[PDB]
């Protein structure tokens, strides 16, 4: 039996690993859940599991909360603020903890199960790329287990051998027969969009992932592709893997899920449904099996698997995510927080789809700071790109 | 260093075993190669890997093979018959044996391997499907370490966590997270063709896979769909599956090699060129990689992958493998041999391509014999099985 806390429980993510742990009471129990300001998810959330805390972030959604919570008779302790949500990541009873918090907020109550030497359920693949080596030696430093979520990297990961994955982020690729990682892959909702309609679509249009239901800010990725960026970024920390050893491709039909060529000729792959708890319960149950609610994939019933090169010109936040970490980690930070901004600025209908990968780059332009040599570094470049990216977002005020 | 002694060293399989090793010199050195009657192939063979030993199952062939290898100053023995082959898989300087002989023919010799304790390359899928237990058991006692050459069975072994790799056909796959295994796929040069037009099918068109470069036999057995029948019972035998644990998918592609699906929705699979080295390669250097020659599979020119379940109307020779499992090793013994007679009368143009299947079941039904207790008995299952087979065709004699 395994005690969880979940950061993020009221997302995409979050429900459903709370799916996964519906389908195994016996081997998962639910001690803390976190999140933001979805007070009516979180206190249906806390009657159905009775966590022994529930941490809002938003201080008036944790007060409006625990008043809800009093009068149904629960049992569960209601907190506040980001260092409650540290604190439960940072429980001395829990094992694991699901790491799904959208965003670079998901950095400190993350590495806060990570100095507790938790198992670390990565799904907030946005604190890995802002923090980079500083977060992989604070991993290793402490006792902690990182196993990743993330569709693409869940299945780079049963792709790898057993060295690789008891070892991740420092073993040898090479010495262990692996030629590269294949990163897929889908194109995200404009895939076929004509370009001169790309400028007009809405947050609603962005959001129709043809694939995945997930999470307003990582919908938006794919349709910019600063998502496979990103996991991009993701993937070179977590399988310690050089330019030369990374492919991205194509798969509209997002099937395969990720894969992993062999010195011999082997390419090891991951296939399933576009079901989230699919990769969350093989974290969860590692390295044994449980049931995640997800049926056999049934071959008969698919669409034709395709694939093909990456399309740069249509994506120009795909090559800028690649630049940023050639340049360094200053660079990274600052393209994660001004991508924050601008995609929220999107879905606020304050610019348009197009600004996106424009407003990045400008922020990038702009900022020309020293290599972060601690987390409080990290943060400081992050706190500056984000004002200069909404300084630019201000300009485009219509 | 690892020395070999391949059974079966001048055909298809063989002749890639040897470009494998002439990849890998530093890695591997051949010290017996083992054939059947083809000279020419066996002298160059001889002359660049300089064997120890060489045997020839033809008597004349062999005493052709000595005259040649002497006029040219080749320093290798020359043997020849059943016997000879059993003392070559047997040498105490050999670690692995390439068991790479077409048909029953080739289970005294690998079994000779077995029980000196070697490391078992099994490609030569017959000698299993006519042993059964009796082979797995051998394999057991000796301490012998089985390697699954098959493409489809190196898949789904690189595709199995390490518990069941390490204790191949004794291992639980549930225990270990497996809900099936998945045998793909390709459905043979005749998938499209009219039923009414595979009366006047030749040999050549019969042995002109799709996908594959192979030997005729299996060229043939992958046109009737009796290959996949006989890697249905392979699959079972050597992974410990049941009849709902496995699944059979038509793939016409041959791109997807073989799958495996666990508990959770995920499911494992090895891709690659349809080229025997990458799982030839795969067994010869496991745990560990090496180059194969097999060069990197480019997804981004392959044709669209699709999958269908099989016609087993169409296909009535893997329906009858399969009906033959189930009604014991006898059957199976004697369906095996039935097909190999039938098989070679055909490519012979002594019988019609669709009397394959219908001698076949012909057979079976009019095979009455024991379920063997041991190797002599499963020999005159299969000799019997001849017999029957032989009478058969020669009814339908022009
Ligand atoms: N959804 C998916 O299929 C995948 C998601 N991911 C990653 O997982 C992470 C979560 O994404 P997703 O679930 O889609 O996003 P969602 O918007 O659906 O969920 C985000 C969660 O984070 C909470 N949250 C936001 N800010 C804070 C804060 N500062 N403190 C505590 N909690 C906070 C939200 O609370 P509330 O809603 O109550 O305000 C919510 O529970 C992202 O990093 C994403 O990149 C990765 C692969 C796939
Ligand atoms: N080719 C392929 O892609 C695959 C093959 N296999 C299996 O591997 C085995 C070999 O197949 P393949 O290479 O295609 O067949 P081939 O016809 O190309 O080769 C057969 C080999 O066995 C030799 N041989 C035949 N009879 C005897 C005998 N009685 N004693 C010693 N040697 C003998 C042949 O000698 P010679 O030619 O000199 O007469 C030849 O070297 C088969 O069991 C097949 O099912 C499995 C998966 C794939
Ligand atoms: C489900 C998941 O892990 C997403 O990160 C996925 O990458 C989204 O699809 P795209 O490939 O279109 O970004
Ligand atoms: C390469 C190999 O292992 C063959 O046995 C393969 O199975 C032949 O193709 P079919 O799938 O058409 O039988």
């Amino acid at each position: 039996m395994k005690q969880l806390t979940i950061l993020g429980s009221t997302g995409s993510i979050g429900c459903s690993t709370l799916d996964v742990v519906r389908h195994n009471p016996e081997h998962f129990r639910v001690v803390a859940l976190v999140a933001g300001k979805n007070v009516t998810r979180m206190v249906e959330q806390c009657l159905e599991f009775s966590p022994r805390y529930a941490v809002m972030d938003d201080e008036a959604s944790a007060k409006l909360l625990k008043t809800m919570l009093q009068q149904q008779g629960s049992r569960t302790e209601v907190l506040s603020g980001q260092q409650a949500a540290c604190d439960m990541a940072a429980l001395e009873d829990v094992d694991q903890v699901m790491a799904a918090i959208v965003g670079a907020a998901g950095l400190l109550p993350t590495l806060a199960a990570i100095r507790a030497g938790k198992t670390i359920l990565l799904a907030n693949k946005e604190s890995l790329v802002t923090c980079g080596r500083l977060f992989m030696d604070a991993v290793k430093q402490s006792k902690a287990q990182l196993l990743p979520v993330d569709s693409e990297h869940n299945a780079i990961f049963q792709s790898l051998p057993q060295p690789i994955q008891h070892n991740l982020g420092y073993a040898d690729l090479e010495q262990n027969g692996v030629v590269s990682i294949l990163l897929t892959g889908s194109g995200g909702p404009f895939r076929e969009t004509p370009l001169r309609d790309l400028a007009t679509m809405t947050p609603d249009q962005a959001c129709r992932h043809p694939n995945w239901s997930m999470g307003r800010k990582i919908s938006v990725d794919s349709a910019t592709m600063m998502n496979k960026g990103l996991e991009y970024i993701e993937a070179r920390w977590l399988f310690n893997a050089s330019a030369s050893q990374m492919e991205v491709l194509i798969h509209p039909q997002s099937v395969i899920h990720s894969m992993v060529r062999y010195q011999d000729g082997s390419v090891l792959a991951q296939l399933g449904e576009p079901d989230m708890r699919t990769p969350i319960a093989h974290t969860m149950a590692w390295p044994n099996r449980v049931n995640s609610g997800v049926k056999p994939l049934d071959f008969c019933k698919l669409s034709a698997l395709t694939f093909a090169a990456p399309d740069y010109d249509r994506y120009p936040c795909l090559k800028l995510a690649m630049e940023a970490f050639e340049q360094g980690q200053a660079a990274t930070t600052a393209l994660n927080a001004a991508n924050e901004i601008t995609v929220a600025a999107f879905l606020a209908q304050q610019i348009r789809f197009t600004d996106i990968a424009a407003l990045n780059l400008s922020v990038l332009e702009k900022m020309d700071m020293r290599e972060p040599q601690c987390v409080d570094d990290v943060l400081s470049v992050d706190a500056n790109a984000r004002e200069v990216a909404r300084k630019e977002v201000m300009r485009l005020a219509s």
